[PDB]
DNA sequence: CAAAAACAAA
DNA sequence: GATAGAAG
DNA sequence: CAAAAACAAA
DNA sequence: GATAGAAG
């Protein structure tokens, strides 16, 4: 159509009016404006001119924040006036700057794979996080669980079912059957809607207890559900202070400790004490990481470190 | 220019003529007459005529087989008429059968990563391959290359230089320097001309003097050079037969022995043994097979076996 | 007198 | 086809 | 009476 | 941008 609003822009936008503090929903602004001007527009010409303008004002931010803008007014877009809209052929970046961001990424990666970080004392992050799993504040729970099964904090926090995984006849001590994949759409080879089991790095039965209790705080009756602006809203400074805190003295040198490392660690770990022995590092990451089928590009970017083990080990070699 | 003719290929059919035998250079033909009818067309639509034709000749064929052909074609033109013409933005085959090409190959090599297949035999074939390196026949040495250096048979036969590498201040003996990297065009990040150290899988000292005997035979001196289609005329069919025959009762029951095997089961040794721990196996792969820079993409298809050891270990963790 | 959305990076 | 860690 | 390019698959 | 294992 040539008509529609943005529900959830607006929504966000209304409630930013009466904030007792904050910096100004300025975004939020061009994009409801941007929707706005659309409305009985059937021209592409037009069309054309009022994304250009928007890209326009665009310019001095950085490329990856741009591409991420866009695809906050694509959805605005999709929202408001459909899936059809000539509209979405139009706002894009351009290719020449994909292509190059394509670049970029491949460089990172390629030098994090030349130059793994040595997890000197993963052992007591592990540690660290079993504690976590007994903590009564919420949160810490959560941390727990992040570092024991590697699922991605808004899982862990918002949408997560975690049950207990049959291990022939009697129940599996070393893994849990999960649910609740995020970053992912239906469709076949996806583990959107799908149960599966991934392994855990400490008694199933614990986990499972703590998942309960953390689902049943008060807090944790709260995340239930909540969309993902809500969640970085309401928790995601608070957990990366914590947990900045509370592994800044046993993290590696080489970075600083963030809740996406505990998903790369898990990875790393679970690899090194469960993996069979007819599947690549590649495959077995895509596997417990919930990655869709085939995709084995996408495991690339958990190898981030190595275990004192497996380097002791190399330089066994002399 | 919109005159030029295809010369490689017109030598060819021209060869073919008078042979004592073998099949019909049909495809050749197909290619020498669409060039000439080239000769004088200005007009894209006519250009489109001509290459839907021969699309249409090509039905019935494989989609890898097809896309093959589409290649002789483009490098036909491009030799008869450059690179500016613009019958190369025409020639090319559909993108939906393209996009389906790439599904086909993502979902054989997650297949091979999920089900790697154990290498049993494999000492006896490094073996058998330092053993060719001591044979009088200069094909017996190549296939002992091929196993010692991970060098692909066009390299090893055609192509390669091989120098000693420097250890500190002496020779090293567990690598060699390696140049003549095949399926590279020049290019920042790309090993083309690029001196640069391989891996090899005994002493650095034998497998030297065993290029100088292979250099220096009567069929070494010929092959030195040939372009691909020569080499492939000359010996693909003698040193598959010769691989399988030599390798028959060894290699792993689940697939017949094939020279690029050799490269496949290198790798996978070479990282065995000499992987330092700070890079991952993409990464090693990507390195001693001479991959271009940041290209983490095309180790994921040596990932192909397992040694009997590794496969041990894993299930030591009962 | 010193806490609570933009900008950016699998 | 481009998505989902500076206002008492 | 039985060896010497098409067809196809990193 | 698409390249490089059935004629004595
Ligand atoms: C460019 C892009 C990447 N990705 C991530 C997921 C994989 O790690 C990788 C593609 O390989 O990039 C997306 O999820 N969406 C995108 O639009
Ligand atoms: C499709 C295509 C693939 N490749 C190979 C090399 C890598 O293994 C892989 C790309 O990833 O496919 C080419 O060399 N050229 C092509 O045109």
């Amino acid at each position: 159509p040539k008509t529609g609003v943005a529900t959830s822009i607006v929504e966000k936008i209304e409630r930013a009016e009466f904030n007792t503090a904050g910096r100004k929903p300025t975004v939020l602004l061009r994009i409801a404006d941007f929707i706005a001007a659309m409305n009985g527009m059937d021209a592409k010409q037009d069309m054309q001119a009022l994304w250009d303008a928007e890209i326009a004002i665009m310019n001095g931010r950085a490329q990856t924040t741009i591409i991420s803008y866009i695809t906050k007014y694509r959805n605005a877009i999709r929202e408001a006036f459909g899936d059809d809209h000539p509209m979405l052929k139009i706002a894009t970046g351009d290719a020449a700057m994909a292509d190059e961001a394509r670049r970029v990424k491949m460089e990172k990666i390629a030098n994090k794979h030349g130059a793994l970080i040595t997890f000197e004392n993963y052992r007591q992050v592990l540690k660290i996080c079993e504690d976590c799993l007994k903590s009564s504040d919420p949160l810490m729970i959560g941390i727990g669980l992040i570092g024991m099964t590697g699922r991605r904090p808004y899982e862990v926090f918002t949408q997560a079912e975690f049950s207990p995984a049959p291990y022939g006849k009697g129940v599996s001590k070393w893994s849990i059957l999960f649910n609740g994949q995020a970053k992912t759409k239906q469709g076949e080879g996806t583990k959107f809607g799908i149960t599966y089991e991934i392994p855990v790095l400490t008694r199933s039965e614990t986990v499972l207890a703590a998942y309960k209790r953390l689902r049943e705080s008060g807090q944790g009756k709260l995340w239930h559900g909540m969309s993902i602006d809500d969640f970085s809203s309401e928790t995601r400074l608070l957990l990366r202070d914590t947990v900045f805190n509370l592994f800044e003295d046993v993290w590696p040198k080489e970075e600083l400790p963030k809740p996406y490392g505990l998903r790369h660690l898990y990875a790393e770990v679970a690899y090194h004490n469960f993996a069979p022995p007819h599947v690549t590092k590649n495959s077995y990451f895509a596997a417990i990481l919930g990655h869709n089928n085939n995709d084995l590009e996408t495991s690339l970017s958990y190898m981030t470190y190595t275990l004192p083990e497996d380097r002791d080990n190399a330089l066994a070699r002399l």
